[PDB]
């Protein structure tokens, strides 16, 4: 899985080791191993959620085969939600999630593409 | 809508406040509601832009039904290139667009997916 | 094409000049002219890769035509992965890429949409 997150927070308000506890989380969450797991932050962003310059966070979530449909989405969606809310001291309503399903042809890897591995 | 802003302005020559006016721009321009609006800059990085280094921004719009036609997109680009030139003091030479649909059962939202909402 | 390339590497340790070096290499490597390549580095990040947050670096390269077939994108992925080892001093395990077709009713141009340029 490929994990984005953007937020508004400065770095120094964004926990220490948290892209660490995010991959493993996300592990857990979407049913994969965590050595397939890539998170990355970018924080001290300028940004508006929902109209408005409050603290924020957006996450984008790729992966093979698991966020395709809207009920598995429903699921990862409370398990992130409850991640981040907890993590980064937001409300549930200053973050949002995209999810974006991946094939693997998509995936360079090693110098090749994953459907050769 | 999610609009992403990659420049290679540093953040001190983005005016202040440009993320809350595109916010609202883009309401105007995708009639859609301003609480609906998301926006995220991020500058100071390091980019070419039609293979120059000079200052340049990459947006990237994303939304439900509205960006997913050339007629539409058209007249979208007008208005964001509009909007952006004038912003941060670039030709139209100077900056890029991409527009990409999305879909209900791809947006988590208060820990569920729009799709349920 | 675009190209966007997040590391966890300082910017003090990206090389000067590789977002120059990469709109060139991408020219050769996709087989466009450099004056349709975008590249743009966002260095300093906080990330993990296979689950680990040693040094590396995540690529997204998104074009028309041309990066949409496995067989393609291995190639890609080879010179690529060759390129970006060398100027990070990273091995290829620590590089991932991510490849994603478009369509020209989705590139804002100057003020329009390719598909009427």
């Amino acid at each position: 899985p490929f994990l984005e997150l953007d937020t508004n927070l400065p770095a120094n308000r964004v926990p220490a080791g948290l892209e660490k506890r995010l991959c493993a989380a996300a592990a857990s969450i979407l049913g994969k191993p965590a050595d397939r797991v890539n998170v990355t932050v970018r924080p001290g962003l300028a940004m508006a959620l929902s109209g408005s310059t409050e603290p924020c966070a957006q996450l984008s979530i790729s992966s093979i085969g698991v966020v395709g449909t809207a009920e598995d989405n429903r699921s990862h969606s409370a398990h992130f939600f409850e991640f981040l809310t907890k993590e980064l001291a937001l409300g549930q309503d200053r973050i949002l999630i995209r999810f974006f399903p991946l094939e693997s042809w998509q995936i360079g890897k090693i110098g090749t593409v994953m459907t050769f591995l």
